[PDB]
């Protein structure tokens, strides 16, 4: 029951409800980050909803109590699930973690990013965030595909927690990622493709979901 | 002379409005973030910034193109300024103020919130940050006002890049953000008073 989810970062509200009616065959799930957000409104995400369960992808990194409204507003807008930063620490991931089951949503809590720059901070407590969103109630977690020895650590500790992985798609990282990871994110090889829903359709075939 | 900040944390725009126009002349600058920005929209913050220049809190926290594409979005709606995470690493650091360097605005790297969970993982990495956020070219930092100590060290590793805080925060803050503090009592003009007296140093 492996996923191909979809990040679709395109800016244009239409141009992102055309992509993700063609893709429906293909992916499983559609995640939408800020500047797709940011310019089409936040409804853009209750209209996606009704073509696939959205992961409102806001990487949620204040305070409990802001962290906890603009939760509480990704899932008044028809997410599935928020994803959030474990770097800012455990009162905000149980804020967040609860609020989302209020609504009978999920939480992602990110590990390190995929960026040279999750190397820097990151990378050296990415084990121990693990530990922090299992014991704050979360339901999965965000880790990259691109480092393998990190993902096979990450699910060591993670046991069966819920892990998606970012990656290019038709590259080595994420096909090896794939035994360590419940779903698998593309982006642009897929929305910025002439033919998206032939790309989604070739990548599940080459991620072997 | 040091900032006084209006942090405006309400999520209905029309409220903003009113509470900015009240208020207005009695605060240096609005900050602003997504709870409001989400609910009535990017566009609240042209509206503000016709009132005074508004910061953009948007704590930004992702990998360098998509951070540089919130943060562009942000000074297109007229921010002056943006608040990003330098948690996420340098490069996101330099390509957000790399952004910035296009609308002359200001960029804000948070060292650690001011929450207990910011003492779980930002605390250890706080001055390391504000290392990086000096060398990526940002103008500012975020720092917590209960922390002394802390705060102490923070502006010595700072030098003369601006920090704002969220008395005795007062010799290393060049700004305090305040809520609904000023403006919930029966007079903000009184409180903004009171707060200014409180910043002269």
């Amino acid at each position: 029951m492996k996923q191909l989810i979809l990040a679709l970062d395109v800016m244009d509200g239409e141009k992102a409800m055309e992509i993700a009616k063609k893709v429906a065959e293909h992916v499983d799930r559609i995640k939408v980050n800020y500047p797709l957000v940011l310019s089409a409104g936040v409804g853009i995400m209750k209209r996606l909803s009704e073509i696939k369960p959205v992961i409102a992808d806001f990487k949620i990194a204040d305070v409990p109590y802001t962290s906890s409204l603009i939760a509480r507003i990704a899932f008044e807008n028809s997410a599935e699930s928020v994803i959030v930063h474990g770097f800012v620490g455990s009162d905000t991931l149980r804020e967040v973690c609860r609020v989302a089951e209020e609504f009978g949503g999920k939480v992602y809590a990110v590990t390190e990013l995929s960026s040279p720059g999750g190397e820097e901070f990151m990378s050296a407590v990415s084990l121990k965030i693990v530990e922090k969103a299992k014991e704050a109630g979360c339901h999965g977690l965000i880790a990259p595909s691109t480092r393998i020895e990190r993902l096979r650590e990450i699910r060591k500790a993670a046991g069966d927690m819920e892990i998606l992985c970012p990656g290019i798609g038709a590259q080595k990282g994420s096909i090896e990622a794939v035994k360590y990871a419940d779903g698998i994110i593309v982006g642009r090889g897929i929305y910025a493709s002439g033919n998206p829903a032939e790309e989604a359709r070739k990548l599940r075939r080459v991620l072997k979901i």
